């Protein structure tokens, strides 16, 4: 049951850059996002409102959100790891925020020292204010296809966390294969359990290509009815738990497949590539997009 | 559903090496092949008995075929473009040969001035001589998911050429996405037509990753029932009718996906990665395998 249209959620400026060695100037970030708007993306994760102490690449969050062109119809969600960060996002003009959890206790104890139920106490406070402030919230679940610490993750657990997020108010939850270890059957089992508890349209998948399974895992999710998928431009954002291995699924390669499938994205591939090439040069790296390599 | 087991046809030493910039000595080729046999591959395309004047990277075809270890139960098919090559292969001990055509008239004309019909006349003689000699013949249909000159290729046309190879005597035919422009719908349509005319067991798929669609296209074929797929060790072998992008699908990334699916391949991933790293250093190139890059 392939969807007729898919909403590609671009994470290059946030997830992509957050996971890059060399940092980039604020003006380069704004230009990247503007170019992405130019290419037609309907949603571009813009930045993260979190201390520069924890993640310095996102330190310019306030001015980035303020300086980017706000194209009609385009969404620019931002990450808000804690009540204060959310507080700052609203002030900076954010119309949508993003909270992130995980289906793994260990991974939670490493990423935020707290427990899983505890991280939900934190999230409840944000969703609450978010609801008063009239701010839509998107959830994110890490280790949905496996954890670097705990290893195998259960479809029931992923379904449980996704369920929690959805009932607290999240309008859409993105399931992420952070270490990119998932294969098709794993994806199908996970999505299948989740789909019992949470309606299909509120689901999204974020697959890493560390082991070259991102597009394949994405295809499987699409065949299961999922209509929103996350990706980063030139495949930006490597993996912390791997060597010099690739990171996110390259958005250009994803649009290529979707267009091949005759599936609507609304993205202009030629402009998408310009954006990809613009940032790779600024970063002084090589695009991870195959489409980009075969194209020029 | 999916097959319980897949026969991986390794083409690195043949299709891969031929399409690689630098060349490696005869002993290196022999060692690479021995390393693949040790890794568990059941079929390893070994070399091509073609004029050295035309494809010099395969010039050592006789000594290479004679010098590799012949592991029990393992097949070492070699390419024989014409009758002279076939006769040279037989005289050198070949037990299986491979012939190649295309589902594209323009592609055939620019690579042999003969139409698709005429190309089959040249194969007719080889097939007769092969039957008389008790030698197996695998067929290969390039540009099955598109052609660099004609563009889109009709499913029915691919079905027609494949049926021709089969009725002519080929026990198996590999359908190759020569330029890697394919997407799952295209793969599904082509296979659907081919299957009306040829039994499932006689089919194989060979997807290039020039556009990042190799594994996804391969997955679609597995979902259609195909149980044999061609791949190259470290994604060796670029694409001529393309740019500096990659070529073949990395066997390691294929095995990784198949293991995750719980599909038997009888291949030892760790030993396959050793083979990859070995030929890569001999070629002074970085592996195209994602599994390899993230495993070390």
């Amino acid at each position: 049951t392939l969807p007729k249209r898919v909403k590609i959620v671009e994470v290059g400026p946030m997830d992509g850059l957050q996971n890059e060695k060399n940092i980039v100037s604020t003006p380069v970030k704004i230009k990247l996002i503007d170019m992405l708007s130019e290419a037609g993306l309907s949603v571009i994760e813009t930045t993260s409102f979190v201390s520069p102490k924890w993640v310095p690449q996102m330190g310019d969050h306030t001015e980035v959100l303020k300086g980017i062109q706000k194209f009609p119809g385009i969404n620019y969600p931002v990450l808000t790891p804690n009540l204060k960060g959310f507080e700052a996002a609203v002030a900076a003009g954010a119309k949508e925020v993003v909270i992130f959890g995980a289906a793994s206790e260990l991974f939670t104890k490493k990423n935020i020292n707290c427990s899983i139920e505890e991280s939900f106490q934190r999230f409840d406070a944000i969703l609450k204010a978010a609801q008063s402030a009239n701010i839509s919230v998107r959830g994110y679940v890490s280790c949905a296809l496996g954890c670097p610490y705990e290893g195998k993750i259960s479809p029931a657990k992923v379904a449980e966390v996704t369920k929690k997020f959805y009932s607290m108010g999240c309008y859409e939850i993105s399931l992420g294969d952070t270490i990119g270890v998932g294969t098709p059957g794993i994806m199908k089992d996970m999505l299948s359990a989740v789909m019992q508890e949470v309606p299909l349209a509120a689901l999204a998948v974020h697959c890493h290509d560390t082991y070259g399974q991102a597009l394949a895992n994405t295809l499987m999710a699409l065949q299961m009815g999922v209509s929103v998928v996350d990706s980063s431009v030139a495949g930006l954002g490597g993996c912390p738990y791997a060597q010099g291995a690739s990171g996110n699924l390259a958005t250009e390669d994803l649009v290529y497949m979707l267009e091949g499938l005759g599936i609507h994205t609304g993205v202009n591939l030629q402009k998408l590539l310009e954006a990809g090439n613009f940032i790779c040069q600024a970063l002084n790296r090589k695009t991870s997009s195959k489409v980009a390599q075969a194209t020029c």
